[PDB]
């Protein structure tokens, strides 16, 4: 419960689908197609996604889909002897192992925001979002190849790629450990529709195709990320925004004195309160306003205009 | 890619046999919200699982009492995850082994009898028993006696009603006495909407209750819900295409068995019947000669339930036989 129309706590696009692809949709859509069982990944649906990434190696079976970013996720840690992933992540990443009866182990990023030192090993999946989710802030280049040298499978969480120039899809020429997961949720105001992507090897995907449900992504679903992928130029003009607008107030918290993450997503993570955060929290929901709750501070999804001049005004009288 | 089997004549997955009432898309594009897309739509809808109890039609069960899935595979496939052994017989439906293994759950196969009854198993408090009825491929139906048996050894009973609509009964009012049963549904088979994957589980509190703690999230898409909200709004359009089938499959029944075949009590969109091998596979390669595709089984055919034309053809093929 309770969405009372100023809610900034899930990363949600600003933006609604736009109305002229909704139409597009269906006039694209068979009736007569939605009574059989429609192929999960769609082979034009995947083609579509190979111009996306855009590169010159990967193929049709280098791809496969997922009922939202999520069902990724979930089915991996089910293939693994044991996940681990580094807090502050991902607050599913934690109910989901949990559900799957996967074995899991949390260890606390360095203060510096930087990836721990433990294990390694073959057997394991290690989930690195990139960039993070609550800080938003970026792995660097060695880091991430620390982890992969180990021998572990990493699982690259790059939801919020759009909101950051680049994605390191290309340590798939160079590793088979690897695996780019990533979705329309956030980019693409598809959030309801649940449609996510991983990317690896041949000999992951189809592992992976074993695993996760038959038909998993909807016919109509399936319509809208194609409808989305062939006027990606309207969304990638709605994220241009989406980042003058957070790179903008990023330097308004930093006047008004707060400590914040050089986050890279289409949000904002304002550190260290608490018992002065669960305050203003308090003193945010009295004025309808809603925002991520977490430990060392709360994250904030950048807004439309006026939802995010609210933030800052509201911010400055506390 | 298993369905790469899709044929000018293609009875092989019982799927329905008209597409999705056309003026009830363009209906659920109608009241399609825009700005719901780009967010995370509640999993389960208040106005969905309002009607879902509307379409149960009883007087015990809440909004508490039911949860959905993506699709009636989702349910079975987190089932198999919640308890320490699954346990389905055979002839069956094949995903449940298939998700068993998938999902790296304990299970144990115990063959039904000659007679397709349910075998006495020892199975108790922490195993799961599944039990699709109407069966599959069999179509057959268990007695109320055959389940409430299991239900008696504390087994957790998962009654898969993927058929029910074509079929009269359902085993929902037993949640009055039991609470280690759960009944699932779908709207793939009797609202053309398999490509649409919608499911639901009909149990207790305490039952929805964990489930839904082990479920993902977001897992029915808005428009997915939307079309099942407007499908079920509708439900007497559907009626008749069910009264249609179930007809168009007794008759089917009767002239098969006036041809001398030896077939089942099929009370799902299907017809399921039991050849020779070495004959049957004669009529697969003569059907697959003709442009037909039906579902091969151990011990015979599973034929699904076409438009009437598509019937007719097939009733033709099955008497040069
Ligand atoms: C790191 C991360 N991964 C995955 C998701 C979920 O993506 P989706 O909506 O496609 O399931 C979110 C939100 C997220 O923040
Ligand atoms: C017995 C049975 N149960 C469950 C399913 C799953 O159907 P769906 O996922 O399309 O709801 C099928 C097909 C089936 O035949």
């Amino acid at each position: 419960e309770k969405r009372d129309k100023t809610y900034l706590a899930l990363n949600e696009n600003p933006f609604p689908f736009p109305e002229d692809l909704v139409d597009e949709v269906f006039r694209r859509l068979n009736s007569d197609a939605l009574r059989i069982y429609y192929d999960s990944p769609d082979e034009e649906l995947i083609e579509k996604i190979l111009s996306y990434l855009d590169t010159d190696f990967l193929s049709k079976n280098n791809v496969s889909v997922g009922n939202g970013a999520d069902e990724i996720i979930y089915v991996m840690m089910l293939m693994f002897d044991r996940s681990v992933f580094f807090p502050p992540t991902y607050s599913c990443y934690r109910i989901f192992a949990k559900a799957v009866g996967a074995k899991f182990l949390e260890v606390p990023l360095t203060k510096d925001l930087r990836i721990p030192e433990v294990n390694v090993g073959e057997g394991d999946v290690v989930f690195i979002p990139n960039p993070n989710n609550p800080t938003g802030h970026v792995f660097e280049r060695e880091e991430i190849e620390r982890i992969l040298k180990t021998g572990a499978f990493v699982a690259l969480d790059e939801a919020y790629y759009e909101f950051h120039g680049e994605s390191y899809v290309d340590f798939l020429k160079k590793y088979e450990n690897l695996a780019v997961i990533r979705t329309f949720s956030k980019a693409f105001s598809l959030a309801a529709q649940r449609v996510g992507y991983v990317v690896a090897s041949e000999k992951f995907i189809d592992a992976y195709n074993r695993v996760r449900l038959p038909f998993n992504v909807s016919y109509v679903s399936q319509m809208f990320a194609k409808v989305a992928l062939d006027h990606r130029e309207i969304f990638e003009e709605r994220t241009k925004f989406i980042v003058e607008e957070r790179e903008r107030m990023k330097s308004a918290l930093r006047e008004m004195g707060y400590r914040i993450t050089d986050s890279r997503g289409n949000f904002v993570f304002v550190f260290m309160e608490k018992e002065e955060k669960e305050r203003l929290l308090e003193h945010l929901r009295t004025k309808n306003v809603a925002v991520r709750s977490f430990r060392e501070g709360v994250r904030i999804t950048i807004g439309k205009r006026e939802e995010n001049d609210m933030i800052l005004r509201e911010l400055e009288v506390f």
